[PDB]
């Protein structure tokens, strides 16, 4: 169990391990990060948000958030966005990542993409998707929809 972007987190299986790597910014600035290897799955406990994550090296498998409201699942989604490490995610940032006490690089880029995360949905990717009972599509502009969604995202109730 650990903390990220005000959301508990609690493995509920497989496992990773740490191997640092370089990366270029979408505004072209190279970070070293921890990137974790492995297939994870776990709950995400917020103050006004849940979800269900699964996940592998650098890419979200699936995310489904249940949430209080559509400002507390977006804020959700793009803590598990960055969580993810996917490269559309790194290439979506816009301006420098300054300083610093207090924040290792994954907290830089979580403080950037929650001052404003139009990009970051905007560059994600959608996909059609079937009907699933208690599920639903968000789109990038964060509507419901039952036709489509952002990759890998569902919203429950």
């Amino acid at each position: 169990s650990f903390s990220f972007g005000g959301f508990t987190f609690k493995r509920t299986s497989g496992s990773s391990v740490k191997k640092e790597e370089e990366v270029l910014t979408g505004n072209l600035q190279t970070l070293k990060i921890r990137v974790h290897e492995g297939y994870e799955e776990f709950t995400m406990v917020g103050r006004r948000a849940t979800a269900i994550l699964r996940k592998a090296t650098r890419r979200l498998i699936q995310l489904i958030v249940s949430g209080r409201d559509e400002q507390s699942i977006a804020e959700a989604i793009i803590v598990a966005m960055v969580f993810s490490q996917e490269d559309c995610m790194i290439k979506a940032v816009r301006g420098d990542l300054n300083f610093g006490s207090g924040l290792n690089p994954m907290h830089q880029l979580l403080r950037h993409f929650q001052k404003d995360a139009k990009v970051l949905f905007q560059n994600w990717g959608i996909e059609s998707i079937d009907n699933v009972m208690g599920m639903i599509g968000i789109l990038p502009d964060m509507t419901p929809s039952t036709e489509m969604s952002l990759r890998g995202i569902r919203v429950s109730k």
